């Protein structure tokens, strides 16, 4: 699926991500746009054989079960695909995990190139939320 933009912003509120470990929803829809375009199916293939997975890309290295990186952490408890569900709960839960870890949203590289200081809030503007 391939939310809206404030679909998602709606989504994402609901289960509990506005201002998840200070970081407004903003930053969160900003990250989903540039991480898979707000598209639940998107997968990209990493140089070490890893792949990232879903509307936060997240990577098979540490956080899901792919069945094909070898080492994989798995630290969610989760095989992949259930990260390309329209259902976004899976993807929020592991993502909670992850900017708990430590380095915060640092974690996306598309949000620390492409959000991270910027008017992150123009991003929900004009949503009923």
């Amino acid at each position: 699926k391939v939310f809206g933009r404030c679909e998602l912003a709606a989504a994402m509120k609901r289960v509990g991500l506005d201002n998840y470990r200070g970081y407004s929803l903003g930053n969160w829809v900003c990250a989903a746009k540039f991480e898979s375009n707000f598209n639940t199916q998107a997968t990209n293939r990493n140089t070490d054989g890893s792949t990232d997975y879903g509307i936060l890309q997240i990577n098979s290295r540490w956080w899901c079960n792919d069945g094909r990186t070898p080492g994989s952490r798995n630290l969610c408890n989760i095989p992949c695909s259930a990260l390309l569900s329209s259902d976004i709960t899976a993807s929020v839960n592991c993502a909670k995990k992850i900017v708990s870890d430590g380095n915060g949203m640092n974690a996306w590289v598309a949000w620390r190139n492409r959000c991270k200081g910027t008017d992150v809030q123009a991003w929900i503007r004009g949503c009923r939320l």
